[PDB]
């Protein structure tokens, strides 16, 4: 008998799903095939995430560090999985977080959607179909690229096709851990390090002719690595928040878009807030992001249903009993706020997409919703991720209508992260059309 066999658990659509189902089946603590242990209690969630005794299962996250002998995103602030290691490090990167640091990031975000949306009404002729999926990630790129590094990527201008195929491999050796393929991941991996090493080097060569340089994340990466022996700590978590610093965002981006193609009561809310918040402005600024109240409570529901990143992994250490089961020592505990948030235990109605349920009024949810995850591993840049994607959306809602082109599919896509399985290929028109 296995150690986990007493547990309880099996003898468009994506593994989550499978989870979600077994999660409804067989209860709060089910046994999945590594062994891991999926938990959806909130009580379960509360007590794990919420303790620095509970820390990462490195086994978990083997799959970011290294791939086919390529270390990717080696032990960088996502992957790191020892307390002091990782503690070190995010005190340090946390200061290009602040509120004053994200509040200079306004132009940036203002620049690229601005970019992204003459791009767009250019195309507006109610016929010709355009992926808003690609669109949106080109943008998130682009933004990230300028506000981390203060590199400009370009490609909102169909620059850097390279890098572009690089990260798309990339994504797909996360997944797969033969011969061309193998090759193909390999390089694409090296070459975003690479990537990393240039433009580190042009950091410090600006630094040492001194020429000016704003004070950004990469500064912050720079500062945790002072006095290391070499530069692949530096280079772990250049990669991680090129890679973590777009990904994510460009999905939420493209569920959001894609959700309000059947939500026409919605979205004609969602445009008349804009118009009275922001009126015909060219420029958002940080007051009016806050104004944004009823586009807040949309991304809300957007990520409830739809969370690029669905959950974590939690190493418990001892024998312990979670809700009733007893659960070995040494287990991976698997956290989901996707089935959580599918599950009519948690969610009344939970496939219908409801706004309302993140108003003012409104209970909020107690540990049944953490697209960001919880606790001391909590997203670092979720505060970074919600001003970008209110400022991308908004400018979107000001400016353009979408169709989604018949034909096109909701379902979602698991390849590292959650996203749709579909282009979200759209027609637009002009507002006032
Ligand atoms: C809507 C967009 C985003 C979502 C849904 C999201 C979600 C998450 C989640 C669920 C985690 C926990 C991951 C885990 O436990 O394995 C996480 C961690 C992280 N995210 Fe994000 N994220 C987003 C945007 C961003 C952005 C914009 C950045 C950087 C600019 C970023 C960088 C990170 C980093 C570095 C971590 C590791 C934090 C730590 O452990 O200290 N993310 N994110
Ligand atoms: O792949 C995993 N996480 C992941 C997170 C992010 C992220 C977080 N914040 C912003 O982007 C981005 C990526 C990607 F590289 F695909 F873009 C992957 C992973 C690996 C092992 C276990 C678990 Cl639970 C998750």
């Amino acid at each position: 008998h296995s150690r986990y066999e007493h547990i309880p658990g099996p003898p468009g659509r994506v593994l989550q799903d499978v989870f979600l189902d077994w999660a409804k089946k067989y209860g709060p603590v089910v046994r999945v095939n590594k062994t891991s242990v999926i938990v959806t209690s909130p009580e379960s969630v509360k007590k794990f995430l919420m303790s620095t005794k509970y820390n990462k299962d490195s086994k978990m996250y083997r799959a970011l560090q290294t791939v086919f002998g390529e270390r990717l995103f080696g032990q960088g602030l996502v992957s790191e999985c020892n307390y002091e290691r990782w503690h070190k490090q995010r005190r340090v990167i946390d200061l290009a977080f602040s509120r004053s640091s994200l509040v200079s990031l306004m132009e940036t975000f203002n620049e690229k959607a601005e970019q992204l949306v003459e791009i767009l009404e250019a195309k507006a002729d109610g016929q010709t179909p355009v992926s808003m999926q690609d669109m949106l990630t080109y943008t998130a790129m682009d933004i990230l690229a300028k506000a981390a590094f203060g590199m400009e990527t370009s490609m909102l201008l169909g620059a850097q096709k390279p890098l572009s195929q690089a990260v798309k491999l990339m994504l797909e050796g996360i997944t797969a851990s033969k011969r061309k393929q193998l090759r193909e991941v390999r390089e694409s991996i090296r070459f975003l390090r690479q990537v990393g090493r240039d433009w580190v080097q042009r950091r410090r060569e600006a630094l040492k002719r001194g020429e000016e340089v704003p004070a950004d994340i990469l500064t912050q990466i720079l500062k945790a690595e002072e006095g290391a022996q070499d530069d692949e700590g530096l280079l772990d978590n250049f990669v991680t928040f090129f890679i973590a610093g777009h990904e994510t965002s460009a999905n939420h981006l493209a569920f959001t878009v894609m959700e309000l193609s059947r939500q026409p009561e919605i979205v004609a809310r969602l445009q008349a807030e804009v118009d009275e918040v922001i009126g015909s402005k060219r420029y958002l600024d940080f007051e009016d992001l806050g104004r944004l109240q009823y586009l807040s409570q949309v991304l809300k529901e957007s990520l409830r249903l739809y969370p690029p990143a669905w959950g974590t992994f939690r190493l418990l250490e001892e024998e312990t009993l979670i809700d009733g089961v007893r659960v070995p020592g040494n287990t991976p505990l698997l956290f989901s706020t996707y089935v959580m948030g599918r599950m009519d235990t948690y969610f009344e109605d939970p496939l219908t997409f409801n706004p309302d349920r993140f108003g003012p009024g409104a209970p909020k949810p107690r540990f049944t919703y953490f697209p960001f995850s919880l606790g001391h591993r909590s997203c670092i840049g979720q505060q970074f991720a919600q001003m970008e994607v209110k400022v991308v959306m908004a400018k979107l809602l000001q400016r353009l209508e979408f169709r989604l082109v018949p034909g096109q599919r909701f379902g979602l896509q698991e390849q590292a992260t959650l996203k749709p399985l579909d282009p979200v290929l759209c027609t637009l028109r002009p507002r006032g059309w």
